[PDB]
């Protein structure tokens, strides 16, 4: 998977042009923006730890860090995006950013304070989803909280040939904000919060697109026409779907205790 990842999506310019769109030092939905919006109701201090899952750029612990203080441990599976995010970080002690795969990764029980993870855990099978959570339930301190955005979906009985296809390229798993509220239950998470939150997204992505289209100029000299259509249709795509709840975005808040 890893290879997959480093070789299409997450290609060093893939990453690049996500950037320009996202913003600086982001490759999730909303960027700087949503980051202030998601950790608005989030209490940490200077001894906080907290482990971001799917860390990419950095952005989010360095936002992390930077408000609270708190311990950061990032990981991602992509070891290009990795190096990228630890050009962008230097002599804090408090963040780390890790490559590797999480569903492998060893962390002590009751080691956290926040497990926080944006627009990362699509690329998981249905199975790995609930492993996944699994682990992050031991990994949370008893006073600890899972924050999760991801992308969701429709149930695939109701998906259109192009969203079919969007999902097969990007070997996504798309489950229903539903199901993904019924997995953190089974893995005994509780007070489990979950939002649609699609129309915010799709106010996020109306911000993106137009950025993108007032920024074309600036865009070409960086990248190339072909690139910036991909980009515009993938935008125009999500903003459409979005819409109609056919792409959906969901927000998962849990606890251990
Ligand atoms: C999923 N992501 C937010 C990290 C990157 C963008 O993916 P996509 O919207 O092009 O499928």
């Amino acid at each position: 998977d890893k290879t997959f990842l480093e070789n299409n999506q997450f290609t060093d310019e893939g990453v690049k042009v996500y950037e320009f769109i996202f913003g600086e030092n982001y490759i999730s939905s909303g960027g700087l923006e949503a980051t202030k919006k998601i950790l608005s109701d989030i209490e940490l201090n200077e001894n906080s730890k907290v482990l971001d899952i799917g860390s990419g750029l950095g952005g989010g612990c360095m936002y992390i860090n930077e408000k609270y203080g708190a311990h950061t441990h990032g990981i991602d599976i992509c070891s290009n995006i990795v190096n990228m995010a630890n050009e962008r970080v230097s002599g804090n002690n408090k963040i780390i950013f890790e490559a590797n795969d999480i569903l492998t990764k060893e962390f002590p029980e009751n080691n956290f304070d926040l497990i926080y993870s944006r627009d990362a855990i699509l690329h998981l099978s249905l199975e790995n989803k609930n492993k996944l959570f699994q682990k992050c339930y031991k990994w949370l301190k008893p006073t600890g909280t899972l924050l999760i955005t991801d992308y969701c979906a429709t149930e695939k009985e109701n998906w259109d040939d192009e969203f079919k296809e969007y999902v097969k390229q990007r070997k996504y798993t798309l489950i229903t904000v539903e199901e993904y509220a019924d997995i953190l239950t089974a893995c005994n998470f509780k007070n489990v919060v979950s939002k649609d939150l699609s129309d915010y997204w799709n106010q996020l992505l109306e911000v993106e697109h137009k950025y993108l289209h007032e920024n074309k100029e600036e865009f070409l000299k960086l990248f190339s026409e072909k690139k910036f259509i991909s980009l515009d249709d993938g935008w125009s795509r999500k903003i459409k779907d979005s819409k109609r709840k056919m792409q959906r975005w969901g927000y998962f808040k849990a606890t251990k205790n």
